[PDB]
């Protein structure tokens, strides 16, 4: 896992990409309903993607669940922002569900606006697909790593492993930038620009989690046990 | 500001550092908690405004954008300051030199949750052996980055403002790399450490959101600094 080359890391991540799902509605002849149904179906595929992120299945089941519990909304969001990049002023939730900010005003527009701004920022930077899949894996590995409130020997080893995998993704990002002919200065500047966007994505997830919690619906935040069930796969 | 050398940037940030304040209580009296922390935070905010104006490039911005940046970043900046001065006190948070608290003392006034996250950040700083020069760079990055994706304006002036902010952020990136090269780190180690440092900022954003949630939940008129209060201090 930690022996992969930069190109091999990229190929692994590109091959692991989840599919783009459609919204489920009768196109012949409810907004939050549609988004929730979409998000729920994406989550199943996200679990498959996560297990194919180099290093992720080396972790205990418990730590895998903790990471996904922390990162799942950030991952949905960065995927949406990536899909939306070439659609200025709109969010491509699905190919049959492309919404502008006005259509967010039915429940939400605050969140829509933050996502739209991220998409624009990605457009301004000319974010590449290879960079995107690196950033998405970084979110998965990083978002929950500081909240392992455990200091068992096992936990120390798990955190050390995660930071080693995060280092390899850093090396990989730098490599893609060197491959594109960027100077050393441009490389570290772009690395920093990309990573700083992750704090905003964290911010957006927190705002969105605040909404889901306020709905006071039993199933709207994925339980540890539900995440456990999807992750704890038999063979 | 964009013409400062790396060493000049560091010197300017080091000289701009705010003082360490004390908690205001009669130490001869029996040992409220939120009251002490709030009084401390309020007095720190005044010095924070002073610090911000000495961050190279910050006063080049419009008053309105300065307020926006501080509105977005002020709790993150208090938190990173806390985590930094707690670095050499494992298991404790050094709110002030006369107010060193462990997690059991956080349980008095949903605070232990926030205490635990702060403690974990301090431990992460400790393990990375974070340096003072690095810390002031990171704090400046928070000030400039946290609000830059939420200006929600695309006037010519706002385009110029965002461009300037990203140029200053780039210079701070250059500065961090130079500090690491000065310390003898290889190019690989430099990029990996830059990444490790910046990824911690997502967790600090997370912590600020959790804390803002508490302050808002108090329903007290002045506990979240208003736009116009920040404007008066920034005049
Ligand atoms: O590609 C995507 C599909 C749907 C979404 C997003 C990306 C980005 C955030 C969205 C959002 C809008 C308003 C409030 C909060 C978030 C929305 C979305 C809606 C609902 C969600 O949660 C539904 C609950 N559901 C239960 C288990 C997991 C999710 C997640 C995301
Ligand atoms: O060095 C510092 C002084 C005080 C603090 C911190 C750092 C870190 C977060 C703290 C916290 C504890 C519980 C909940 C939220 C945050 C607490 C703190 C307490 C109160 C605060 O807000 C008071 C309101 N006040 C009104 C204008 C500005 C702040 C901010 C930070």
């Amino acid at each position: 896992a930690l022996s992969l080359t930069a190109d091999q890391m990229v190929s692994a991540l590109l091959d692991a990409e989840p599919p783009i799902l459609y919204s489920e509605y009768d196109p012949t002849r409810s907004m939050m309903g549609l988004l929730t149904n979409l998000a729920d179906r994406e989550l199943v595929h996200m679990i498959n993607w996560a297990k194919r992120v180099p290093g992720f299945v080396d972790l205990t089941l418990h730590d895998q669940v903790h990471l996904l519990e922390s990162a799942w909304l950030e991952i949905l969001m960065i995927g949406l922002v990536w899909r939306s990049m070439e659609h200025p002023g709109k969010l491509l939730f699905a190919p049959n569900l492309l919404l502008d900010r006005n259509q967010g005003k039915s429940v939400m527009v605050e969140i829509f606006d933050m996502l739209l701004a991220t998409s624009s920022r990605f457009r301004m930077m000319n974010l590449q697909g290879e960079e995107f899949v690196c950033l998405k894996s970084i979110i998965l590995l990083n978002s929950g790593v500081y909240t392992f409130l455990s200091s068992t020997l096992k936990s120390l080893e798990e955190k050390d492993h995660i930071h080693r995998v995060l280092d390899k993704i850093t090396d990989t990002l730098i490599h893609l930038m060197a491959k594109a002919g960027l100077t050393l200065q441009q490389q570290h500047q772009r690395l920093a620009q990309l990573l700083l966007i992750l704090s905003h994505i964290r911010h957006m997830s927190n705002k969105g989690m605040e909404h889901l919690y306020s709905m006071k619906s039993k199933n709207v935040v994925p339980s540890y046990d539900l995440l456990l069930e999807m992750l704890d796969a038999h063979r």
